[PDB]
């Protein structure tokens, strides 16, 4: 409980509640600016999707949390579920998730950049998690690469 790095099982699970989020956050600003809709998108200018995807990660993180589901720790939160859950679920929130979720969520603004992070949410929620969270090494990798 008293690491700031994430669990590494929980590692996808926070790829997915940060891509999401990032997801959010840019989809939010541009409704809220009446970005114009061309050619069937709303591109927000450079340092717009800059700020926001920077701010992003200092958010209000307590809507995560970890529970217990078939005897194995998961996070859990929005954007995690495909739909909703038919049994109810007690998650614990607060106390290292905040400092663990934004850790890495500024740490995935750095290792792939706002402007690549930015193309990806403009081609959907589903490219932006594809980049930051998959393919061979993501952490949602589904892969065994050999070694």
């Amino acid at each position: 409980m008293y690491s700031a790095h994430m669990p590494a099982h929980l590692r996808c699970d926070a790829c997915r509640a940060v891509a999401y989020q990032m997801w959010q956050n840019l989809a939010k600003a541009e409704t809220k600016l009446h970005t114009s809709n061309s050619g069937g998108r709303r591109e927000l200018s450079e340092l717009v999707y800059t700020d926001v995807l920077d701010r992003s990660c200092s958010r209000n993180w307590q809507d995560y949390g970890v529970r217990e589901v078939d005897q194995v720790k998961r996070l859990t939160g929005p954007g995690l579920s495909e739909g909703p859950e038919p049994s109810i679920s007690v998650m614990v929130t607060g106390g290292p998730w905040p400092t663990r979720l934004s850790r890495t969520c500024l740490h995935y603004l750095g290792e792939f950049g706002e402007d690549q992070i930015y193309e990806a949410h403009q081609q959907g929620r589903g490219a932006l998690e594809a980049l930051l969270c998959g393919g061979p090494q993501g952490a949602c990798s589904e892969k065994v690469s050999a070694t």
